[PDB]
């Protein structure tokens, strides 16, 4: 069956908010068209302060995207992040807990 992932990415706070929203849209399209993932949820968490600096910023605009795919093209997303300096931090995780939960819901 398909695997469930989260990807959280943080946009630098000196990027205008409309450009921030466009970056979000670009990430969605990378997941849809390149990862070949189905998006389940986009959580726009908005601006949040860090414990200590990241790339010399003290805050950044958080988004988490929950998606499912076959796990074979995840590098498409990683490679988008690698070339996009406006995204100052990201992390992508397979959500085994959510896969287990779904199997449980189904029975």
């Amino acid at each position: 069956k398909e695997r469930i992932y989260e990807s959280m990415f943080i946009i630098a706070p000196n990027v205008p908010e409309e450009e921030r929203e466009n970056l979000v849209e670009r990430v969605k399209k990378i997941i849809e068209e390149r990862v070949k993932g189905k998006i389940d949820k986009v959580e726009r968490m908005g601006m949040r302060k860090f414990a200590y600096e990241i790339k010399k910023f003290n805050e950044g605009d958080y988004t988490v995207i929950y998606f499912r795919c076959d796990g074979q093209n995840l590098q498409e997303l990683e490679n988008f992040y690698r070339v996009t300096p406006e995204i100052i931090r990201w992390q992508t995780f397979r959500r085994f807990d959510l896969e287990k939960k779904e199997r449980k819901a189904q029975r």
